[PDB]
C-alpha cells in the first residue's frame, strides 16, 4: 500500500519532517532507515528505523489539586519492521502511574459555635453599635479552611439619653495692672488674668463636667524699678 514518505523524523515531537513525496510504497522509502513515513496528513509519523521505545513523556497533571493523587506518563514504541522490547509492536504504549502531591492537605471547612451574648451598647449616650461574636470551632476548619460567613455581627443601638456637654475655658482676659510700680516694698507687685468657663457652657439639661483647673492666673511683675529704702536716712 502507498504511503507518504518524508526524510526526516524529529523523533524530540514525533512529526514527520520533511516531505520527499507520496505515490510510494513503505519498502522502498525505508530503504534509508533514516527516512519515515505516514499515511495521510491523519498522523502517526513512523520512523523507518528498527523499531525502538521513544522517551517517557513529561508527568500529566496531578489528578487532583488536593491531597494525594495520581499521574500518568507515557512512552511509544517506534520504527517499522521488527518488535520493542516487550514482544510490543510498533504503535503501542507503555505508561507508567506516580502517586502525586500538589498540595500535601486539603482545606476543609469547620462550622460556626452558638452566637456570643450581645455586647453593650458602644456608647452611654445618643447612639452607638452593638456587637455579638461568636467562633469558628464546632468543628474547627483544617488546613486553610474557615466557616461560612462572617465571626461577629453588628447593629445599631439608640440610648435614649442625651449626650452632656461638657465646659472648656474661654479665652484669657486682659492683665490687671501690677499692684505697685516698684519691688522691695510692703507687698510684690503682682498681675492678675481672668477666665470665664463659656465656651461652651456646660451641662445644658444633664450635668456637664465642670472647666478643669482655676479661672485666675497670678505672677510677679518683672521690670520694676526698686522701693526706696523708707525705714532710715540715706
Ligand atoms: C485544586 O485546588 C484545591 C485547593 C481544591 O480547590 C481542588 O478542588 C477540590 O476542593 C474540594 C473541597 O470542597 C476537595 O474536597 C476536593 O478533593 C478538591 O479536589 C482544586 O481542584
Ligand atoms: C456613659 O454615660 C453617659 C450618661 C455619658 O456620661 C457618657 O459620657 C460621654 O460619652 C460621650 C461619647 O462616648 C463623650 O463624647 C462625652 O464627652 C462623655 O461625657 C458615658 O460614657
Ligand atoms: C510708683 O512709682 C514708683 C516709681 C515709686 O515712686 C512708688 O513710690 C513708692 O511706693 C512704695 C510701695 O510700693 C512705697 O513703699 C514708697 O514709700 C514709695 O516711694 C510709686 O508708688
Ligand atoms: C524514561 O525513563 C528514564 C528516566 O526518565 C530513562 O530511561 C529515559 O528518560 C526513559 O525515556
Ligand atoms: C515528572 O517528574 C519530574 C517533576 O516531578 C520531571 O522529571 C518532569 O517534569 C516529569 O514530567
Ligand atoms: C455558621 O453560620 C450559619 C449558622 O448560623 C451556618 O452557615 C453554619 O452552621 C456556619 O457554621
Ligand atoms: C445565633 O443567632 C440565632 C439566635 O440568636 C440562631 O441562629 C443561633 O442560635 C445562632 O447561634
Ligand atoms: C442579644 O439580643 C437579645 C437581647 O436583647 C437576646 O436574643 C440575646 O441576649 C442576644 O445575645
Ligand atoms: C482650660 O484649662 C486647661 C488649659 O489651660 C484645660 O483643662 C482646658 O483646655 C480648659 O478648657
Ligand atoms: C490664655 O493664655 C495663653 C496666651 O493667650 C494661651 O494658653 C491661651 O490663649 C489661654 O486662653
Ligand atoms: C497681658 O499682658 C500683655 C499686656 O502687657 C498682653 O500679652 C495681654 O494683654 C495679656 O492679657
Amino acid at each position: 500500500d502507498p504511503v507518504l514518505c518524508f526524510t526526516q523524523y524529529e523523533e524530540s515531537s514525533g512529526k514527520c519532517k520533511g516531505l520527499l513525496g507520496g505515490g510510494v510504497s513503505v519498502e522502498d522509502c525505508c530503504l534509508n532507515t533514516a527516512f519515515a513515513y505516514q499515511k495521510r496528513s491523519g498522523g502517526l509519523c513512523q520512523p523507518c528505523r528498527s523499531p525502538r521505545w521513544s522517551l517517557w513523556s513529561t508527568w500529566a497533571p496531578c489528578s487532583v489539586t488536593c491531597s494525594e493523587g495520581s499521574q500518568l506518563r507515557y512512552r511509544r514504541c517506534v520504527g517499522w519492521n521488527g518488535q520493542c522490547s516487550g514482544k510490543v509492536a510498533p504503535g503501542t504504549l507503555e505508561w507508567q502511574l506516580q502517586a502525586c502531591e500538589d498540595q500535601q492537605c486539603c482545606p476543609e471547612m469547620g462550622g460556626w459555635s452558638g452566637w456570643g451574648p450581645w455586647e453593650p451598647c458602644s456608647v452611654t449616650c445618643s447612639k452607638g453599635t452593638r456587637t455579638r461574636r461568636r467562633a469558628c470551632n464546632h468543628p474547627a476548619p483544617k488546613c486553610g479552611g474557615h466557616c461560612p460567613g462572617q465571626a461577629q455581627e453588628s447593629e445599631a443601638c439608640d440610648t435614649q439619653q442625651v449626650c452632656p456637654t461638657h465646659g472648656a475655658w474661654a479665652t484669657w482676659g486682659p492683665w490687671t495692672p501690677c499692684s505697685a510700680s516698684c519691688h522691695g516694698g510692703p507687698h510684690e507687685p503682682k498681675e492678675t488674668r481672668s477666665r470665664k468657663c463659656s465656651a461652651p457652657e456646660p451641662s445644658q439639661k444633664p450635668p456637664g463636667k465642670p472647666c478643669p483647673g482655676l479661672a485666675y492666673e497670678q505672677r510677679r511683675c518683672t521690670g520694676l524699678p526698686p522701693c526706696p529704702e523708707n525705714l532710715y536716712f540715706q
